[PDB]
């Protein structure tokens, strides 16, 4: 047993195994579901576009892993400031059968000085999700926000509005998760004293076992090594799984 082996098994079990591509099909999503069932255990979740939720649910059930959660995305990837649209998409995700909805915060509106629309958008989507026993993650798009003060503010607004998780990135812009962005966002969780109710999810560009290991190190430093369970930590990733399995001998 090695520190890398220990972190890699932990990371595997925290993955939101993702496919969000223009050419996605049912077949591709079925294959993803099979990939999430590994010889050492299951990923925490899959993350797919809403229209694929019903076929994914059926696939996960037939292979005997109904406990793999189904996450999806709304207001995505653009993070527009139309609350009605974000909410309608979130209600549709719930109706398809999502376990978790990852909504994009209206980051450009924040950058232009409008803090209120992000509060209102997150709150509206949280209310819909909580009524359905669905978890809400909020994607703030740290690579577009760029400045520490704006990363902190988007995190704070999201948490105040009811986010169950704060997530770095869509994976669809040039810059996604970084260790510094992860530290900033986790410091907000710490500063607001919301460790019990808010998780953290780095997403985009987390490609290798060693990458995953960098992010868990930060969590363990800040909150102790027991904090990062599946309710409090996820990896938004794809290729990372194969890297983790190699680190583990599988």
């Amino acid at each position: 047993m090695t520190d890398l082996k220990a972190s890699s098994l932990r990371a595997l079990k925290l993955m939101d195994l993702t496919t969000l591509n223009d050419d996605d099909t049912d077949e591709k999503v079925i294959a993803l579901c099979h990939q999430a069932k590994t010889p050492v255990g299951n990923t925490a979740a899959i993350c797919i576009y809403p229209r694929f939720i019903p076929i994914a649910r059926k696939t996960l059930k037939e292979q005997g892993t109904p406990e793999i959660r189904i996450a999806t995305v709304t207001n995505f990837p653009h993070g527009n400031d139309d609350i009605d649209i974000a909410l309608a998409e979130t209600r549709a995700a719930i109706a398809y059968g999502a376990d978790e909805v990852d909504v994009v915060f209206p980051y450009r509106a924040l950058m232009a000085g409008n803090e209120q629309v992000g509060f209102d958008l997150v709150k509206a989507c949280k209310e819909a999700c909580a009524a359905a026993n669905v978890l809400l993650k909020v994607i703030i798009e740290t690579g577009e926000l760029k400045d520490e003060a704006l990363i902190r503010k988007a995190s704070e607004i999201s948490i105040k509005a009811g986010a169950d998780f704060i997530k770095t990135s869509t994976g669809k812009v040039a810059v996604n998760a970084t260790p510094e962005s992860a530290r900033i966002m986790m410091e907000v969780i710490r500063d607001m004293g919301v460790e019990k109710t808010v998780g953290f999810k780095p997403a985009g560009g987390v490609r290798t076992a060693e990458d995953a290991q960098k992010y868990l190190a930060i969590a363990d430093e800040l909150f102790g090594a027991d904090w990062a369970d599946a309710r409090h930590y996820r990896f938004g990733a794809s290729s990372l799984l194969a890297s983790l399995l190699k680190a583990l001998g599988h």
